[PDB]
């Protein structure tokens, strides 16, 4: 039960100070997010199951897909108007799935036809407060050296390895991934 540098996590080169303590990287683009996400549900077994107080944070990355970008600034927006479980299905959906999200408008009525205030959205979208979750997102992407998705990062210091979780099913790969990041924590 006892983990190892370069086989469930690796160093990151230049930690980072002052972070969440489990932040977690993923694009709207990515099959490997969508079935993290949406079908087997390992961010949510970690979520779950780390230490009551774990301070935790869920960024989206520019780097995958036309409309990057512009699905960082609405992910900004869902965290913004608190209502990142509400879209999220619906934009998985149309990014990967229906493949009929593909501008900035799309995007816009995905928010509306999933329930979101037109007038919350367009005010919220030009918003300080989104303005400086773009930069945070951007920034941490950076600061973090993440160069695919899905990724968590433990305490500034250490990167959960996707292929390297030991498990023969599913539910047992959510498991000892949640398994991993608590004693990544205890670190």
């Amino acid at each position: 039960a006892d983990i190892s540098e370069g086989k469930q996590y690796t160093n990151l080169s230049k930690p980072v100070a002052g972070a969440p303590q489990v932040v977690e990287f993923f694009s709207f683009y990515s099959p490997h997010c969508y079935q993290f996400s949406e079908v087997y549900k390992v961010n949510s077994t970690v979520e779950k199951n780390v230490p009551e107080n774990t301070k935790m944070a869920r960024y989206h990355v520019d780097f995958l897909g036309p409309l990057g970008k512009e699905m960082t600034r609405a992910w900004a927006v869902a965290i913004a108007l608190g209502v990142e479980d509400q879209v999220s299905p619906a934009l998985f959906k149309g990014i990967q799935e229906t493949q009929s999200i593909r501008s900035v408008d799309d995007i816009r009525t995905t928010f509306i036809n999933a329930g979101v205030k037109a007038e919350d959205y367009d005010a919220a979208i030009n918003s300080f407060v989104v303005n400086s979750l773009v930069s945070q997102q951007q920034n941490a992407v950076t600061d973090f050296q993440i160069n695919g998705v899905p990724a968590m990062v433990i305490d500034g210091k250490y990167k959960m390895k996707n292929d390297g979780i030991s498990a023969k099913s599913p539910e047992e790969y959510a498991k000892a991934y949640s398994d991993v990041v608590n004693q990544l924590l205890m670190k």
